[PDB]
């Protein structure tokens, strides 16, 4: 499970303020082949949508899409005007109370994932 | 390895006071699908037996059975008078000295496990 | 993935005569460590129910339960009046037309499973 | 390894007429949860390019892209004008003489893959 | 599970003429990355010993050792006087009657293995 | 993934002082079957070589060989003048700055590995 195109997804973090929709999501991305990538992708909104592109940060050139249904992750990354990588992952997690409300919840991943990057056709 | 019927077993803990039989066993059980289960199952006895049902706690409605031979775990849970789940797992571990005796040992799991629940026929 | 108490489950087969309930179910069990076990477990009923013990065959001293819900299998072997082992698996499968009436379906496994037997406490 | 949005990819097949580019590629997709999907996706071109969408077949409403570099597969299913799913796999394979001219090669998968579909955002 | 130095081991075959020691052993090695390697490694002796190097065949420049204890395989390829690679696998198998005398047994693999080659230091 | 011959490799640590060659390497080895092995194997040199035997410590009776190319590990252990075990593993990792130089780097493993021991023929 190493390789120049394999990444370790880890440290998944979610905030469900009314116990339903996320208002915050993030995770960490690490190199696997002794490379140097150690990046925490993260987004916030008042009511985040399933199956919607969000940026991971300004100048990250990365976007993700999340489906809370089955905790599925879509990951995309522009590398040039010609190369784009994409990857799918699943991110197991549990929730515990957040105390910033009655129905406030904190979601933490309970397992790491290892994605393989594929090149997205320019179409 | 997510799902509404998948659980993460973790934080395995054992006490072998004379270096043989356990006198204490426990582990943690977490949800995997963003659910809320975060429970530490645990039992104690002067000399615990292999292949014997033990409660995980009062009002847990859960019992487990352990086989120290191959570190195998049986997990059972009453959900109603009609539904009972069971699962099998294996729990790798090592021991280190406990210092509360010459042949005292502490056992800690070295890997998480992911069980799938099946329904136990009422027979 | 080998061992004295590890078995391969394969060749899963069921019939849905009206394309709903099974009226026949079966699979094969092989040894894994150079043992000699190569046993085909199978059962029939007019309409089979999920989560109900069925015999694997006369003088097999084995029983199983199946949940078509999540393709969960529960396996039980009586070795003696004093020793019983159990195990759990998931059996991925697909369906297709059986040819005996338009609503007739045949289900086949599409993936091997490897089970680990644990001792069931007596009482 | 089962689910409503889990598919088995198997029976991978490609032709390298001069033993370099593919001029034909295909594989099979089956359901995993007792579903009925058993679809063979295949495409041809004079010389196929890596990282380019190809149709799986007329009225399949499916497309795929393949990278012979790392045997990466990208799969896309249009379910409606409003819903599209995607998935990623790696398809281990080997080559051998095809017999139609000395430089002719045939590639076969040597391992099944199991994909998980996620929803692709619209826009 | 692909790579330039990843091989599939399959089609394991041994003969226990008296149902104890092997007097014949073999398996197949295939490439995994669209390579062309499809080599069948096999050896015979009057009575074969565990944990002893055997040749895979004349001018194969390969050797293996097998432990019927835990079905462990050790594989060695001499590429040149300067480069040797090694790898390790476990080969799940079962036995059955061979038909050539009552004590005659045939062993077959029941699961593929995927090995990773590493360089063996010289000296 | 337990067994009397299975070990957990963990806590991989590497030092690449000029950003290339390692000058230090180490990792931890733990029992998996409730045994007592908890050992940190480690070596240092001004410029460490790929594919070279290094001791894990005085009186460890263990040597390893590393290939930084694909982060592959060879592990060997003398148990008597008659028994020697060997195992192969792969050890995913990433690097971050070390600050003891411009091109100084610290490598930490990002995933555990589970090796199976095989017996090395005496030849």
């Amino acid at each position: 499970t190493e390789g120049d195109y394999v990444w370790k997804i880890s440290e998944f973090y979610g905030r469900k303020p009314e116990g339903t929709y996320y208002n915050s999501l993030g995770f960490n991305i690490k190199a696997t082949n002794g490379g140097t990538l150690d990046f925490t992708c993260s987004a916030q909104a008042d009511k985040m949508e399933d199956h919607k592109w969000y940026s991971c940060g300004e100048n990250s050139f990365m976007n993700f899409s999340f489906g809370s249904d089955r905790s599925g992750l879509l990951l995309k990354q522009k590398v040039s005007d010609d190369i784009t990588y994409v990857a799918t992952a699943t991110l197991p997690n549990y929730c515990r109370a957040g105390g910033n409300g009655p129905k406030d919840f904190v979601c933490q991943g309970v397992a790491d994932a290892y994605i393989t990057l594929v090149t997205l056709p320019k179409s």
